[PDB]
């Protein structure tokens, strides 16, 4: 009866959000998974056990348990990214906005959060989904997923704490919405899982792990691939930092099973506290609990996986902020204050290089320096300033996306690359961060059609121009209408690797997204490393 | 009675030399040394027995033994290097210009020919002093030293072939011109010894051999230094290098005294003919028979040398021409041919590449790639093969000019650097060459001051700035009349690293020559090929 869903799991009663002009139903909350608490702390998810009566799905769900930046506090630029609801281990919850009226089989949007895979909440402002499915009329899913030690610790020899559970959080949110989307007007014949950092890396994850890829159809690859450094750690370093978590709460590290009981014992909070001490180096942009590469979720390494094709092949949209790197270096680099123009010394330059690259040598620091420094000018502090941006966004997303994007292109149904290298006009961080980590999302989501949101005109227009190309590269695999005025986003081949500008002037079509130093990233320091 | 010269070896008689509108005397074959003939060849040089009589001083010397460029035979570009005098082992003359009339005490220019150490003659229209003594009034001293083999032949133990022998060639020369430049009125107090490519890079050897230091006050170094990758070998490389010429010639070689000796049989013309065939590398700007640093003239390696500034402190004028590479790659490199724009491909430029740099592993020849690939357009003839040009340039010449430079600004009384970027009107080499090894020469030299040259007038210009730059530095250590209508040069200091243009274009100065490149051949390369 509009707001009443009858799923496989149970009835499901959600609410009329006001959006724009009209109204749009949201069903917020409903859960996809038992809550893993418990004995059931760091093990797989279990698949919701349905419900009796109407499921009150009209209000957000609890978020996961996570590290809240404090900073900033206060600071909208921060906070916008920290949990906004209660945090609860019990929050494996999706959430869904269906048009008004009802569709019939309309494209499905699964939304996967980043967050470094140690935060995320499907329920900040910034990843609601009112607008995009006003907008666009696409059933918008946002999922749970465990993040930190409770999603990603991994003693890869217990069943009690394999690795990679906040992943198949993910994947059984998936499975749910494969399941029922369906009444909600969902056609899971053709859901798109986009998401953004960790989120996009997820995204890139299902792509590549058989047990995923049939859940899905299409993906939307923000600022994250399966292959960013980050984003996984082998086996062995997830037990490494598992028992060095152990070892912060004084836990009895004897047996797996010894740790595992102890770290189920302990309160979230105190995980959360020594979380970031595991980390096996000084270090920006690392994440303690991330994805191993486990032989169950991963078959093999990721690399093989790209080169052999093993994995889903389909339409794949994907892009970079142009200045990724900044985020991390006001958090963890020395300098970078949040109300200077960070002008960074030579010092803290090779300060920030070695925190940037922690698993490099002399020698590929000083390679790493060599590309990165304006040998004329070595001692600008802007130069240096941007110079770490720019290595930062290179190793950790540039360039990891671009080696993606080639190896996919070589096996996949079609490619599209986006660069956004937009500044949004009321951006609350200081203007050199510039294009910042996670700032297109807003765009992704259509903020800058609330008026009160105080977005230019043209950024408004670029909203909805990126919502356009995201939601009809959702329903077709094309971001391009079929002939339509705007100017067609060329296909990503090996052979020309075009891309778009998104940003407000109009598309501008390029090649070899910063190529010359992502050749460095992705041939020639791991070359040189390896000797 | 000003033709009519009594030296402390004997009397010397001139001739008169027509020299744009006057006359200049031109002593042409003095004898410096006994003829390194018979059990003298591959022997240090021995001091020319004073002669009874008046010497004949009025027709150039044979050139030394060397290898003549057949490579286009009647092509003045390379003809114009070739020996233009018989061949002798017999060779070791000098040729002074002096004023008319005799000056009493004026400055000297000791020029030191180049040729790679393997060839080269003092009496290439080139290197006619006529233009430089009158323009500028400068008695002018070319040199000649044995070269290739009968130069270089080092086999350490021996004192039949101890090394660099061709450099004690030089240094006796400079000897005597220390000891009887003033009875042409030349000042021995300021001689300037100058000299290109090879003879550069044996400039820079007197500056640092200690029994070199004494022998003259200025240095003026063109597209070489001593640090030059081609200019020496180890003592070991050099017995190798020995004996493997004496492999070729089939040569018992049980013994240093038995190779010395086959050696010593042969005819010049049967090592000129396997000399290239000992090189240890396929290789592009490497010669055979180079000095060694051996003991005796360099006391240690030039690298501790340059560092303990173990050198003669003076003011030095230095500087390279813009195309250095491309005669080496026109000559050895696959895919440059003197008629063709010599668009290079890619395979050929990894060709080029492994050529360039014959002493990298596969490392380091990706390190060189990642440099200077435009990976935007990887396959662009035209950048691959002005790439190789640099490569090779500065691989060879300007970076080791550079790191010569800084190490030795620390501890000179001076230095002037230029950047000679001047292709000449009438160069008969083809444009894609550009700036080639060697054509300032005809600059320092004065050759755009005789109108059948066909040079223009702006060039006739550039000439005369040349020459009074550089016997003005000659003069008085600084290239810079004092307070004069010409803009000043600046003096290169470690702190700003400045230097001039030389071309027709009025002088601009720059910063830090080719300094992200040569930060990658003097400090990263090396560093990873020694990992
Ligand atoms: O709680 U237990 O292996
Ligand atoms: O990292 U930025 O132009
Ligand atoms: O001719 U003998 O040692
Ligand atoms: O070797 U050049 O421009």
């Amino acid at each position: 009866s509009e707001l009443l869903v009858n799923t496989k799991s149970g009835k499901v009663m959600g609410t009329r959000v006001p959006v724009l002009s009209s109204h749009i139903s949201a069903f917020l909350g409903i859960p996809f998974a038992e809550p893993p608490v418990g004995n059931m702390r760091f093990r797989r998810p279990e698949p919701k056990k349905p419900w009796s009566g109407v499921w009150n799905a009209s209000t957000y769900p609890n978020n996961c348990q996570q590290y809240v930046d404090e900073q900033f506090p206060g600071f909208s630029g921060s906070e916008m990214w920290n949990p906004n609801r209660e945090m609860s281990e019990d929050c494996l919850y999706l959430n869904i906005w269906v048009p008004s009226p009802r569709p019939k089989s309309t494209t499905v949007m699964v939304w996967i959060y980043g967050g470094g895979f140690y935060s995320g909440s499907s329920t900040l402002d910034v990843y609601n989904g009112k607008y995009l499915a006003y907008t666009e009329e696409v059933v918008l899913v946002s999922l749970s997923y465990r993040v930190g030690a409770f999603g990603f610790l991994a003693l890869h020899g217990s069943q009690e704490a394999p690795g990679n559970v906040g992943l198949l959080d993910q994947r059984m949110a998936l499975q749910w919405v494969h399941d029922n989307i369906q009444f909600f007007g969902g056609d899971p014949k053709t859901v798109t899982i986009f998401g953004e950092s960790a989120g996009g890396a997820s995204v890139g994850m299902h792509i590549l792990s058989p047990g995923s890829r049939d859940l899905f159809r299409r993906a939307i690859l923000q600022s994250g691939s399966p292959n960013c450094p980050w984003a996984s750690v082998s086996v062995a370093e997830g037990r490494r930092r598992a028992v060095e978590l152990g070892r912060n709460l004084n836990c009895n590290l004897n047996s797996d099973e010894e740790l595992i009981h102890c770290l189920r014992e302990k309160k979230p909070q105190e995980l959360i506290d020594v979380e970031w001490n595991v980390l096996p180096f000084d270090s920006i942009f690392r994440f303690s609990f991330v994805p191993v590469i486990d032989g169950e979720f991963f078959p093999t390494s990721l690399e093989s996986m790209l080169n052999s094709g093993n994995f889903k092949k389909t339409q794949i949209l994907l892009g970079v902020n142009k200045d990724e790197g900044s985020f991390f270096l006001l958090y963890g680099a020395p300098g970078f204050s949040k109300d200077s123009e960070s002008k960074i010394s030579r010092e803290d330059f090779m300060s920030g290089v070695k925190l940037s690259v922690p698993h490099a040598n002399d020698l590929g620091l000083d390679a790493v320096t060599l590309q990165y420094t304006d040998w004329m000018d070595d001692n600008n502090g802007i130069k240096n300033r941007d110079g770490l941006d720019d290595i930062v966004g290179d190793h950790n997303v540039i360039c990891p996306l671009m080696h993606f994007v080639n190896k996919y292109t070589k096996f996949g149904n079609g490619t599209y690359l986006y660069f956004f290298n937009h500044r949004a006009s009321n951006l609350v961080w200081p203007e050199w961060m510039g294009v910042i980590h996670g700032y297109e999302i807003e765009f992704v989501f259509g903020l800058p059609l609330v008026k009160e949101l105080n977005y230019t005109a043209e950024e408004e227009a670029l909203s909805r121009r990126i919502m356009h190309y995201w939601a009809t590269f959702a329903k077709t695999g094309n971001p391009n209408e079929p002939h339509s005025q705007e100017s067609k986003w060329p296909l990503f081949t090996t052979k020309e690797q075009k891309f778009i500008d998104l940003n407000t002037e109009p598309m501008k079509v390029h090649q070899r997204l910063r190529v010359q130093m992502c050749v460095f990233w992705n041939q020639f320091l791991p070359k040189l490393l390896n000797a």
